[PDB]
């Protein structure tokens, strides 16, 4: 099974590296269930945010297929705009030729882009959802016989303690402690999956939950939240949709989530973020409030960092471990 380390960046996200073009020219990656196309910066950016990045030229490579086609990706964090192209993409020791965005305008996706350290987002989720038809990378390395199954692995860094892996093709027995429990997707094209929620007395059945890489918190219907926070001692930024706490704040809840299946459950501390800086034992909450048509939560980064989570084309399923504290 081919392997692509993860680094954690400031506890707030993860990256991973990989290279498009014969040139071998070597990018960072958010890698991130919830969407289903690639993209680079290229050397024709017109935007500050590209100063900083590794950044695409197909002029240096030989492998280079040209589509002129111009696309934006849309995100919930901002846009991004360019054009697609075609070249060899190579993940850990895995290669096959793809269609991606070179992306020439990134001024739609700030702050968080000239913020953060990554170059680009590398989609791992459904065919149906990426912009021009784009099969996925691990269904079309199953396709071309390069992997065993279609399936990839999640296996989080924590900050501070351990470097993580993303495990396309097969399932390693390394990474979680317990029994690993599958979860069939309840829509075709999304990581979701049904499960009940319960934090304290407050209760929603048969909620979606999205398992997904790219998200850093925890989101919760607005409804759910503001129960959640009656009478918490927790306080609200300013203009931000984000709570302060004392770190040792005994009402701080656990989540739980179960299925006829399984039990899944988060404690504070994996959803605390400590912010010393700001005031000495105080944390933000890495939850924030959110509605979609149809109650959901995203089970995001601090799922992912207690959970082993497998991503199952094959199977139409998530199978979901407690990750082992260290390899
Ligand atoms: C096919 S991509 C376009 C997609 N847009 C949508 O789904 C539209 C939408 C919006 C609200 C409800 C329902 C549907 C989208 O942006 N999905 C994102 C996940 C998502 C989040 C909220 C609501 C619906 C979907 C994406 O997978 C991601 O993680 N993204 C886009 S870019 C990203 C890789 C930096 C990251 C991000 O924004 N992360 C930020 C985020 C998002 C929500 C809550 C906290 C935070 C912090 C940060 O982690
Ligand atoms: C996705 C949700 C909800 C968006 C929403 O409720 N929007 C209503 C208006 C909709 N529009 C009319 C514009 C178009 C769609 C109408 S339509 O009916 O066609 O669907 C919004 C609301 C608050 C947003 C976060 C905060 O900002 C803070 C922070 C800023 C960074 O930079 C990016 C990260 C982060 C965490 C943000 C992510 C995301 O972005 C959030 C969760
Ligand atoms: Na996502």
């Amino acid at each position: 099974n081919d392997n692509i380390e993860l680094v954690d960046f400031q506890n707030i996200m993860f990256y991973g590296d990989a290279e498009v073009g014969d040139n071998q020219q070597p990018f960072t990656f958010i890698l991130d269930t919830g969407s289903a196309n690639l993209w680079v910066p290229s050397v024709k950016c017109t935007t500050a945010g590209c100063l900083t990045k590794h950044l695409y030229d197909s002029s240096k490579s030989r492998t280079y297929e040209k589509d002129g086609t111009k696309v934006e990706m849309n995100y919930v964090s901002g846009t991004v705009s360019g054009f697609f192209s075609k070249d060899l993409v190579t993940v850990g020791n895995l290669s096959l030729p793809y269609k991606f965005i070179e992306v020439i305008d990134t001024n739609g996706f700030e702050p968080t882009y000239t913020a953060s350290t990554f170059d680009g987002i590398l989609g791992l989720g459904w065919k149906d959802l990426s912009i021009g038809s784009v099969d996925p990378i691990v269904v079309e390395l199953k396709n071309q016989n390069k992997i065993e199954n279609a399936l990839f692995t999640f296996y989080l860094p924590v900050h501070d303690k351990h470097t993580g892996f993303l495990t396309i093709g097969g399932i390693e027995e390394r990474f979680y402690e317990g029994p690993l429990t599958y979860e069939k997707l309840n829509h075709d094209l999304y990581w979701q999956i049904t499960l009940d929620a319960h934090v304290g007395n407050i209760m929603l059945e048969k909620a979606n939950c999205i398992v997904d890489s790219g998200t850093s918190a925890i989101t919760v219907p607005t409804d759910f939240l503001n129960k959640m926070l009656q009478n918490l001692d927790v306080i609200k930024v300013p203009f931000l949709p984000f709570y302060v706490t004392l770190c040792n704040n005994s009402k701080l809840p656990t989540f739980e989530f179960t299925s006829e299946n399984g039990k899944y459950t988060l404690e504070p501390e994996y959803y605390l973020q400590h912010i010393e800086d700001v005031g000495p034992g105080l944390c933000m909450l890495n939850i924030i409030g959110l509605d979609f048509p149809v109650p959901t939560f995203i089970l995001g980064d601090p799922f992912m960092r207690k959970y082993f989570t497998v991503f199952d084309y094959d199977n139409q399923s998530v199978g979901i471990a407690l990750a082992k504290k260290n390899l």
